[PDB]
């Protein structure tokens, strides 16, 4: 089997992106946010308190005739940002573009923090890292990339994220259509539970690559582009008035500003980062600071390749036995 959904940017920043996903009998359909740094399938519903519920779409286990209650079951899950949600859990038919998984764990928030209430847009999280990191106590749960994984035609998915536009995820099948030149694979870690790879360097606009192994993960639950000081230094060195600002939280530049791009390694190929793909816009309505999409990885612990590096890439979730990451360009 295979499955084919389109993702689509919740605003005009690309600050995350939504894909429809069908739950329960007759299909309830919410627009998730498919994070390969989580693994967790968890969604707004009828028992999430109301206070905490503002225009999001509800899943209602009681009128789905395929739901069943996943007795004693709860989760808890925290975020690299410290938002938050917890609830209990029901197992559920879900599809995604035509991929259908019979007894999927569907976790039904009971509570969420204020980040998810204000995002009407977002009606849950699809968790795609390794299935080592889902929530639910006191028996783990499966991912549904892992639940539908044997019966795939290949067991990988693939990530073709839009800039400033729509994208698509596929489950099963790579298809060839999608990029251009070749995919290069390149090693995974999954001791974190994440898909964990090591860039073989970076060059800033048109300058020279510098070849230096940079570990991270590759995250489409996140939004930029998190790496080492030095990186980031050199980065935004070549962009005229750019600063790090500890009151706004990162980097910001002049509005008036063109950026560079950007250039990472996989392995001995190059997947280049337009400079427009690193403005993310001002800081607040109506300033001309404007906020960069590459920012310093020092006080989180790990470099994260975010939305902003995969949207450059026709990436490959590759889940054989020996997980392996892709990179295309596109
Ligand atoms: C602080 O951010 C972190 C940190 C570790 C792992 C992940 C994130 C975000 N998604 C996965
Ligand atoms: C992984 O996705 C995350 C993670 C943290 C906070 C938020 C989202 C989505 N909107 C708020």
């Amino acid at each position: 089997s295979t499955g084919s959904a389109t993702t689509t940017p919740i605003d005009s920043l690309d600050d995350a992106y939504i894909t429809p996903v069908q739950i329960g009998t007759p299909a309830q359909t919410l627009n998730l946010d498919f994070d390969t740094g989580s693994s967790d399938l968890w969604v707004f519903s009828s028992e999430t308190t109301a206070s905490e519920v503002d225009g999001q779409t509800i899943y209602t286990p009681s009128k789905s005739t395929t739901a069943k209650l996943l007795s004693g079951a709860t989760w808890s899950i925290s975020y690299g940002d410290g938002s938050s949600s917890s609830g209990d859990v029901y197992t559920d038919t879900v599809s995604v573009g035509g991929l259908t998984v019979t007894g999927q764990a569907v976790e039904s928030a009971k509570k969420v923090s204020s980040s998810f209430t204000e995002d009407s847009t977002i009606d849950g999280l699809l968790g795609l890292a390794f299935s080592t990191l889902n929530t639910v106590s006191p028996t783990q749960q499966k991912t549904f990339f892992d639940n539908a994984k044997a019966s795939l035609d290949s067991p990988v998915f693939t990530a073709d994220l839009g800039y400033h536009a729509p994208g698509t995820y596929n489950f099963g099948f790579i298809d060839t259509t999608a990029y251009t030149g070749s995919i290069t694979y390149t090693a995974v870690s999954t001791k974190q539970g994440f898909w964990e790879w090591t860039s073989t360097g970076y060059a800033v606009g048109s300058g020279t690559f510098k070849s230096t192994s940079i570990d991270g993960i590759a995250d489409t639950g996140t939004t930029l582009l998190y790496l080492p000081a030095t990186v980031v230094s050199a980065y935004w060195a070549q962009v005229s008035g750019a600063k790090s600002s500890s009151s706004v939280g990162g980097y910001v530049f002049p509005c008036s500003a063109t950026l560079p791009s950007f250039t990472f390694g996989v392995g001995s190929a190059r997947i280049v980062i337009p400079g427009d793909y690193i403005d993310f816009g001002p800081i607040s309505t109506g300033s001309s600071s404007c906020f960069g999409g590459i920012q310093s990885s020092a006080g989180i612990g790990i470099n994260i390749f975010g939305d902003v590096a995969l949207k450059a890439a026709f990436v490959v979730f590759n889940g054989a036995t020996t997980p392996t990451l892709g990179f295309a360009s596109k």
